[PDB]
């Protein structure tokens, strides 16, 4: 084809980072996005590739991702500028055959490197691949304001957050029936937070980093963005509700169960407390 | 005429879904819109029609809508993408002569189907047709944040919500003098919630689904959007007011009555409590 | 010149109504704007004029505005659509020689008429003309959310609202040193509310209609928009502050006085209480 | 090159003022921005220069800035109009050889002058130049809503604000490890507030003017905007949290310290209280 910036994947990355920015979720360099691609996606654009792809080691060996190409956001790069200069804020990287490093085949100009949260992204892509038998292809991280605020007031427990978020918007249980995982606060950009994030991803498509943000997984950019957006929307309702003094009525456990049955999903049981 | 995407109705659907999305009311696939058309509206675009219109059964027979064409949003489709690809997110469907199903004459590509809330839409279109002698042509559903938040704190009663919303913005009583109906929480996408919604529509142009969202009816897209927007605006004022501790002063019952008289409307009497 | 839609005044009206709409201040038909023009402003566009200008009587004789041309928003017209169709949502009207009615020389198509708040607009234009010796030319009304919310919690008194708003943003006393007038709630679209609004305008460039909205006056669209925007910005800060429980510290009376002296303005003394 | 409006610096100024405006930080003329340029930046555009550059005295001699060119926003000019008319809202000024005044080489048409906050800008540019050995080139002021609201509730102390803001978003300590300085309220547009601002800038890249706004410094427009945006984002989380009643859990002192170590920064020690 022609210019890679016009491909479905770069256009998708631009739309996603732009919408998130417009959402007020990604100030400065807060936030990151990675989409797993097939060699066939990037092959039409061979002539756009760097002739001397820079090689970068991975924090730790990730053999299951060996030879896998991804389009990712850069380290210290603003979601806001992606639309202005895709190549400087986005990069297509390909993990080597041992899953010990990757080559930047396109983008990330001016010596830019992938997001410092790559361990969380790649390790999670790994688990989601196994959890969904290869369906999930996107890991998205954003600093969703209301979800962040809620982590300072709600008990930081998967059951608690899952249940309250399900209560904050009817469709939530249907969009993320597996619930929302939550980690204790951890130093970001480390293999440790990445591994802890991947662990939650074995079950949850959404994972919260208290006082920091949210991680989401999905089969497409649209579905992954929509997943986070649904959770942040519910979080937004909850913040207003808690600000008005709390709930006087809410969706009941039995209603939540009837909802799950109707849409054919199996909701995280431990969140059906009360 | 030329391309149907450029018609007044597709352009209207794009503007409406776009504005709502920009309002933060329709994350993911949350929300739906249906506009009743005349055969004469779509006739200029016969060449844009599908040659093998897919036929889909209705949840239940709706004889009064027999042979009626509508432009609707799709199931699992994002209001945000309508502007990007009208045909994939919008569909023109025509109810068959028995009102037992409909043919997708245009749009809803990739085997997409109309919103799973079609029962609520179509059944409500039915009642609104009878209630307004054919004037209403639009049923719109959106997840208006503040109205949703208010359903967890305000008593879920038509009189209560109508009165508080009328108090939250002066023009409210004039825009929806018939008040705001409210249902108990129910499983969405069912014939039951649809029928319950239609029942409220016999009188109210606005109906709330607690912990879920709002339904509105109107003669045009602009008026229907404006109706919901007016209710959500008042809801927004109320949330701030309740968050500041509550009202110290407000529009009085007598003032509300003087307002109704001045604009020649008969306000829902049961909401003129106090 | 060429098409009147491209004139400085129609372009200004489009920019102003658009920015306000984007501010979330003018849902549906909530809000209105009128700009006083000179015959010389509209003369270049004679060929754009209606050949059979519709004549409309005024609610009451306004002789000082005799022969004065204005560009106004229409009744039931949405600020949101002005940019889409200026002529259908905007109209240039000219008051007759007795100030007993006006001719619609351009716009307000489809038999549209000026805003039902014209009495408040025109009567206020009258007082502002006298108060500023002809400098003010714009009267703008919008449903500024936070200012509306504050009218349910703050004592509805000019001194109270002026003082709190001055405290909510440092530049406020400098932008509206004459303070903010406030009326008791009144039926909108009446000669009575219009006259009451004009009365406040003899001194205040900003006037609040409790549970309804705000009126502002200024020499240009930019200054008038900026005035309201400054007041709504301060109101927004106050709502957050009151929502967090109230102020622990604030700008003091002496600081407010030093501020007035520094910028050479005489702040409304009755608001320098405490 | 060609037209100066298309240069990297004017385009940068337009993007920055536009994004801020869209953020709701710069209503009316609230806010200002100055970027230090090299003669080499403006030399390609000599033909765009004013032939009779107006000379304006400085509030006080600033010898270290002698012969330095800057692009600044104008006094009483709206950030919103920069994109519409760069030359009328922006000006390139050059300080004379004694640092006693400056010539307006381009822009600031219609006899416009630089922001009345120029003393705060220039004096701060001075300190930041010394503090960063010439790396910082931008001083930005904006009326960030949430940060303003917080100044009425949080103790106006550098340690307090720094600590709470670091707690309100994980990356904060990493983006501004030197903390946030805060001044007592002072009359704006004076040499006194400017000098007090510069003093804080010797250490802090962010300085708060209680009940007024925020000042930020940085090497580029993007980094400076991002810095303020990160602080306002954290402030936004805090306002929601305080509105919900306060924090139940938060980032701990030890976690904040581990965070600083991991990213190789030395966080303001006096903010690591508790
Ligand atoms: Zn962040
Ligand atoms: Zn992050
Ligand atoms: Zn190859
Ligand atoms: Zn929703
Ligand atoms: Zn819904
Ligand atoms: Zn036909
Ligand atoms: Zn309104
Ligand atoms: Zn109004
Ligand atoms: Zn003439
Ligand atoms: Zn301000
Ligand atoms: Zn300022
Ligand atoms: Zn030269």
């Amino acid at each position: 084809m022609q210019n890679i910036t016009q491909s479905w994947f770069v256009q998708g990355m631009i739309k996603a980072t732009t919408d998130a920015w417009l959402k007020g979720w990604d100030e400065r360099n807060g936030g990151n996005l990675t989409l797993r691609l097939d060699d066939a996606d990037i092959a039409p654009y061979h002539d756009n590739f760097h002739q001397q792809p820079r090689y970068i080691p991975l924090s730790q060996p990730m053999p299951l991702l060996a030879n896998t190409p991804f389009i990712v956001t850069g380290s210290g790069k603003f979601f806001r500028n992606v639309q202005l200069d895709p190549a400087a804020n986005l990069g297509i990287v390909k993990v080597d055959s041992d899953g010990a490093g990757y080559h930047i085949l396109w983008g990330l100009t001016n010596e830019a490197v992938p997001t410092s949260e790559l361990p969380a992204h790649f390790l999670s892509h790994c688990e989601r691949i196994k959890a969904t038998n290869g369906k999930d292809r996107v890991i998205m991280h954003c600093h969703a304001t209301n979800l962040i605020a809620l982590t300072y007031v709600l008990e930081n427990d998967t059951a608690v957050f899952t249940r309250q978020l399900w209560e904050g918007s009817t469709e939530c249980l249907v969009v993320f029936p597996d619930g929302v995982g939550i980690l204790p606060w951890m130093v970001p950009g480390t293999d440790a937070i990445g591994q802890a994030t991947a662990q939650e991803m074995q079950k949850h498509s959404l994972v919260l980093w208290p006082f920091h943000g949210v991680f989401g997984s999905g089969p497409t950019l649209d579905e992954t963005f929509g997943l986070i957006d649904t959770a942040e929307k519910s979080a937004q309702v909850l913040v207003k509700v808690y600000s008005m003094g709390g709930m006087w009525q809410t969706i009941s456990r039995e209603e939540l169960i009837a909802l799950g049955k109707r849409f054919g999903v199996t909701p995280l049981a431990s969140a059906l407390s009360l």
